[PDB]
């Protein structure tokens, strides 16, 4: 059962290059490389990853990485991000963000939120900046408008499912240089949850999480302003 989702929306990844699924010998080279790629070897592993994953094996690839790995394994995040950015490819790129959309869309639209993994949840939202904030790329606002969709939560009682999943993204600004603070983007979603935290009686767990992301931009919530949307 899922409930509509008003500020969040997936669009088409446009691609000419027919997709297929990886057969068996692909799929065994693309997991050695995964399974054994380090900061040390990485160029030399994304060299011989060209070598057998070719662009109509990008979607594949994209449903594999983010769905088996990203979902799961938040300690590979950096590294996998940074497989994606030695591959040089724009349409892989696309498509990682879009299956990520995906899975995070799947999660924020799940009515009853006892049914949603909330680990998964932060580790896509974590993913999903990192291939994205901290690479200085944008989330685009035609498909996730932050402001919105925090405020909707909290017309919606939603926010212990969108709190996370905004803090998670948006603590991977923090190294940016496009994103960081004074960024209005950026401090415009800090002066909403710093809003939200004044006025939402919310639970602590989402405190800590308003918190921990001021503090990755050393900023405190008496550096800020509160909004005055609610």
């Amino acid at each position: 059962e899922m409930i509509p989702l008003k500020f969040f929306a997936v669009d088409e990844v446009s691609c000419q290059i027919n997709q297929e699924g990886a057969p068996k010998d692909v799929v065994e080279k693309v997991l050695f490389v995964l399974n054994n790629v380090t900061l040390a070897n990485l160029n030399n592993k994304v060299d011989e990853l060209k070598k057998s994953l070719t662009p109509n094996y990008f979607s594949w690839f994209s449903t594999y990485l983010v769905t088996q790995r990203a979902k799961t394994e938040p300690n590979y995040h950096d590294l996998y991000s940074k497989v994606i950015v030695a591959m040089g490819s724009g349409l892989l790129h696309q498509f990682m963000v879009n299956v990520t959309l995906r899975q995070l869309f799947v999660l924020l639209s799940t009515k009853d939120e006892q049914a949603i993994d909330k680990k998964h949840l932060k580790n896509l939202a974590s993913w999903l900046g990192c291939i994205t904030l901290a690479l200085n790329k944008p989330i685009k606002h035609k498909n996730i408008a932050f402001r919105e969709m925090l405020i909707e939560a909290y017309k919606e009682n939603r926010l212990e499912i969108v709190v996370p999943f905004v803090t998670k993204i948006l603590q991977r600004a923090s190294e940016s240089k496009i994103f960081k603070p004074p960024n209005p983007w950026t401090v415009g979603i800090l002066k909403l949850l710093i809003e939200l935290n004044e006025k939402a009686n919310w639970k602590l767990s989402l405190t800590f999480e308003v918190e921990v992301l001021l503090k990755s931009f050393n900023l405190t919530t008496k550096s800020l302003k509160p909004s005055n949307f609610i």
